[PDB]
């Protein structure tokens, strides 16, 4: 029939991994393509997850979520309303507001939660899913230039994931890009005051 028929839409699942935890920061992969669609469908992941920053994907996309104050964040524009596969079974988000492009599930058993930045710091550091870390100047409360001009793509793909101040405390999650000409020229991203439950 076609209620029959209707397909169910899977979970986020983690796929890897940004280290940012001694003096080098190296993306990892912690599951490849068809273990990443198995999974999204069971919404079982048994996989231990570690550390701060991990790299997420749907189906359909990929991206980065952090975790800060107990929670694991990342952006509405790639999650969407869906569950995380976790090790008990998919986990529904205990924090969901489109208008400031920003979901949030229970951070997993295992991670770490990276530190609100109280430091005011107008140099930032933005880390990609490439594990490339970006200095970027903060204009503002959301906003920031990007020193060097690098090209979009370089960019894409990490929505979700952190910018830092010097002292590696969180300081926002990155959500969009302005470019010109195809040259990447500054960022938006959501304010850690605003991520936290
Ligand atoms: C559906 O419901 C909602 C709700 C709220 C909501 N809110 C915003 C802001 C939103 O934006 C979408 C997504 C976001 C994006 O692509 N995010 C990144 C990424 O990497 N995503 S991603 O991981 O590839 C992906 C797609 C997840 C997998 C980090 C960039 C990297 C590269 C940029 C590429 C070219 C695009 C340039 C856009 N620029 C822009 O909008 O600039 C704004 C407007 C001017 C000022 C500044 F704030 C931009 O960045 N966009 C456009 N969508 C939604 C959707
Ligand atoms: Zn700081």
């Amino acid at each position: 029939s076609h209620m029959a028929s209707m397909k169910k839409k899977g979970s986020v699942v983690i796929v890897g991994r940004i280290n940012l935890s001694g003096d080098t920061a190296y993306a990892q992969q912690t599951r490849g393509e068809e273990g990443c669609q198995e999974t999204s469908q069971t919404g079982r992941d048994k996989n231990q997850v570690e550390g701060e920053v991990q790299i997420v994907s749907t189906a359909t996309q990929t991206f980065l979520a952090t975790s800060i104050n107990g929670v694991l964040w990342t952006v509405y524009h790639g999650a969407g309303t869906r569950t995380i596969a976790s090790p008990k079974g998919p986990v529904t988000q205990m924090y969901t507001n489109v208008d400031k492009d920003l979901v949030g599930w229970q951070a997993p058993q295992g991670s770490r939660s990276l530190t609100p930045c109280t430091c005011g710091s107008s140099d930032l550091y933005l880390v990609t899913r490439h594990a490339d870390v970006i200095p970027v100047r903060r204009r503002g409360d959301s906003r920031g230039s990007l020193l060097s001009p690098r090209p979009i793509s370089y960019l894409k793909g990490s929505s979700g994931g952190p910018l830092l101040c010097p002292a590696g405390h969180a300081v926002g999650i990155f959500r969009a890009a302005v470019s010109t000409r195809g040259v990447a020229k500054a960022v938006d991203f959501i304010p850690v005051e605003s991520l936290e439950t």
